[PDB]
């Protein structure tokens, strides 16, 4: 038959705890093929790993998350993007406003504090306070980001993250082209955050006006729309606007070729790819 | 003469979209105080709204955010690796610091379950992460993290439940613990463009020796030297030497902000202007 087994399930596991190769498209002939060649590559990827290591505690830089998050940050400034930070607790009657309330099954994702406020799951409660009143102090265009992490149950949602950083960018006002001026400022973040070459999916809504969805190699990496939406009259919103959420986790590990999604991130266990443990 | 000055609330007032040093205000009689008070609130809100117009005008950074790039690129330069840990930590690593039911800072832990909280300081996951990386080099241990920490205000007296921490660390310096101690609060504190300070040295029976800083009487920064009576509890057997920053206190004092909500995170306040 030729060219049948793979590595295993638990061979792709071991690789990749210290590795950040491509495992899962190596083929062989037979099992003595793929033992040897695991044993080799395990032994290259736990050395490489210690190499690494070893590079940034002689020459630091900042973190790639962090380094990440300036990047598409300033080129959003430059842009003409406000950039906003808000706390991460959020009230539990922001979250209804949001219709998050029980028997909506992401009510389950939230982390609540008290009786009264929770971890934000999303940026949206937040920038919607922030774009209606900065919308009293102009009656240009209101273009504001953030970056902060967000919060959601793994045993309700999967995603693999329970804490992840999100990018959200908003431009409240009217436009000639909406969807010009959202795919302009999709390529803005794509190409600052070392990304220049991804897909774009436009579909017409049901709940927005207009969907974009950015992917690399089938993978979900930015989910951007055209407003308004229903949720806009709750807010005190009654303009349109254009929006996109990036997972910069999820940018990061593709940028960098890592083999999980948890080693570009926060972590005690990972630091910019390298296990430390 | 003069010893009439703006009440409590009449500071709460001016404070709220204004900036100046309305405490230090007096006035000869109560015509003149609430004369000037209506002066100083229509000033307030003139300023507050041209700051905001200005800032739509020419976008920038957040202020918050700018100054953490100004910090963690000085002491990058220094030698310094940014790690960035989770904000969960669990219930065992808060038991690891002695910060169990018997003690008050336990009352201030913002629970999530059963076994998990969300972090009130940085030193837990960096006990973890320094100790990891002495496993992977001989010489000094130099990490940072600039990161959310939470404690509930009740039994705080805080004002802010969220505050961005700055934790730096070296562990096994080369190099006298005490000396480059400093040398690192100087490069944190010129970064945040903050040169001119107040260090003053304390003995200690749980550290080494600590350090604290001060601008004009408020605290700005407490540093330590280990080792220190935890450090076995978490596998460390070697002298530090570590400072913690409060980065919103930071900022406020630099821009000369009459509140500490004002140049953090917020949806009331955007670089120091009240936007509602």
């Amino acid at each position: 038959s030729h060219m049948t087994v793979k590595y295993t399930d638990a061979q792709i596991q071991r690789l990749r705890e210290y590795g950040n190769g491509t495992y899962e498209q190596k083929v062989f002939e037979d099992l003595a093929s793929r033992d040897a060649a695991f044993s080799k590559e395990m032994s290259v990827a736990s050395t490489d790993n210690e190499k690494k290591i070893k590079g940034m505690i002689a020459n630091p830089s900042r973190h790639g998350l962090t380094q990440l998050m300036n990047d598409i940050a300033d080129a959003l400034v430059a842009e003409g993007f406000i950039e906003v930070r808000t706390p991460i607790f959020i009230s539990k009657d922001a979250l209804a406003r949001m219709t998050i309330t029980e028997d909506k099954p992401l009510f389950k994702q939230v982390f609540w504090i008290d009786e009264k406020r929770a971890l934000r799951p999303m940026l949206a409660p937040n920038l919607y306070s922030v774009m209606r009143d900065l919308r009293d102090h102009t009656d240009g265009p209101v273009k504001i980001f953030e970056m902060g992490s967000c919060f959601r149950k793994e045993s309700h949602s999967g995603m693999h993250l329970e804490e992840f950083t999100m990018l959200n960018l908003v431009d409240m006002g009217p436009r000639g082209d909406a969807t010009e001026v959202l795919k302009n400022y999709i390529s803005v973040v794509m190409k600052a955050a070392g990304l220049p070459d991804y897909d774009l999916v436009q579909e017409e809504s049901d709940v927005y006006k207009e969907t974009i969805d950015v992917e690399i190699n089938g993978q979900e990496v930015c989910s951007a729309a055209v407003g308004p939406h229903y949720l806009d009259a709750a807010h005190d919103v009654h303009e349109p606007w254009s929006g996109a959420g990036f997972g910069l986790e999820r940018l990061l590990t593709i940028r960098e070729k890592y083999s999980t999604v948890k080693k570009g991130g926060a972590s005690i266990s990972y630091l910019n790819g390298a296990k430390i443990n």
